[PDB]
């Protein structure tokens, strides 16, 4: 209605319901939109974001619609703390989700949930929009064990130096290639790398990348061409494919396109 642009969610149609945690930039809850319909709402703790170019950005984000990418409804800026409202995803953060080791996940689900997330990032890729922190905390798992990415691009407006800085106590240096760490050389192939390390992740049940080493140590590891090694439950098919996204030359590491139907030829021949 009146005063709200099709970007707009009225905040007086949101009924907060739990408490989901805290994220980069405050506090996530659950509600419902007009008492019908499941959301998330971030609520942007001042100072955490860069709002106005944030807002911008919202815009063209709205119009990024997959089955495996968390959906963006609508922000809500007109007060703040200015709210960020999304499609729900009820069993949260995919981390803690393989942590849970009650699951017992068999091989071939652990290949669905790479499956999931490869389908997400060729459709960002196929619209030239980076992820930038591709990672298991910031994937989502919903009721039915989908899992989904989320917070794509939001990188680009943390205010945080300790995210923002490449030797920042909350930079993803465990996911990033050597060109990332050495030059900030961005590109589809650091998501491409981090894409492998999240396969690492699911594999691993959620262990730390590089778990004996601190990021310095790991930094010099990898730009040294040392590289993480075969999680026990994953295949040498499964291995091979998560492996290729590590090449030290980034132009050799493969696409989304090419790892989706890599990650659909070890499904026909391992289910
Ligand atoms: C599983 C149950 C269990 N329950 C126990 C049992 O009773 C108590 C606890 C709650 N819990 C639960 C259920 C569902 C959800 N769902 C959701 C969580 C989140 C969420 C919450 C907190 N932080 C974040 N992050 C984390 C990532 N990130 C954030 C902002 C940014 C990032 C990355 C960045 C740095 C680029 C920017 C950021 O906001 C997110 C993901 O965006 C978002 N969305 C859309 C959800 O649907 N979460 C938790």
């Amino acid at each position: 209605g009146l005063g709200y642009g099709s970007w707009e969610i009225d905040p007086k149609d949101l009924t907060f319901l739990k408490e989901l945690g805290t994220g980069q930039f405050g506090v996530v809850k659950y509600g419902k939109w007009r008492g019908q319909y499941d959301v998330a709402i971030k609520m942007i703790k001042e100072g955490s974001m860069s709002e106005d170019e944030f807002i911008e950005e919202a815009k063209v984000m709205m119009n990024l619609s997959h089955e495996k990418l968390v959906q963006l409804y609508g922000v809500c800026t007109k007060q703040r703390p200015i709210f960020i409202i999304t499609e729900y995803m009820a069993n949260g953060c995919l981390l803690n989700y393989l942590r849970e080791m009650r699951h017992r996940f068999q091989t071939q689900q652990l290949l669905e949930m790479c499956k999931d997330v490869c389908e997400a990032m060729e459709y960002l890729e196929s619209k030239q929009f980076l992820h930038r922190d591709l990672a298991a905390r910031n994937c989502l798992v919903n009721d039915q064990g989908v899992v989904k990415v989320s917070d794509f691009g939001l990188s680009r407006y943390v205010l945080d130096d300790e995210y923002t800085s490449s030797v920042g106590s909350k930079f993803p240096v465990r996911w990033s290639p050597p060109e990332v760490l050495m030059y900030s050389k961005f590109s589809s192939k650091s998501d491409i790398w981090a894409f492998g390390v999240l396969m690492w992740e699911i594999y691993s049940l959620g262990k730390m990348p590089y778990e004996r080493f601190t990021n310095s140590e790991t930094a010099e590891h990898i730009a040294q061409g040392l590289r993480l090694y075969r999680p026990h439950l994953a295949s040498e098919k499964v291995y091979t494919i998560m492996y290729s996204c590590w090449h030290e030359k980034a132009d050799e590491r493969p696409t989304f396109k090419i790892l989706l139907s890599n990650i659909l030829d070890v499904m026909d021949e391992e289910s």
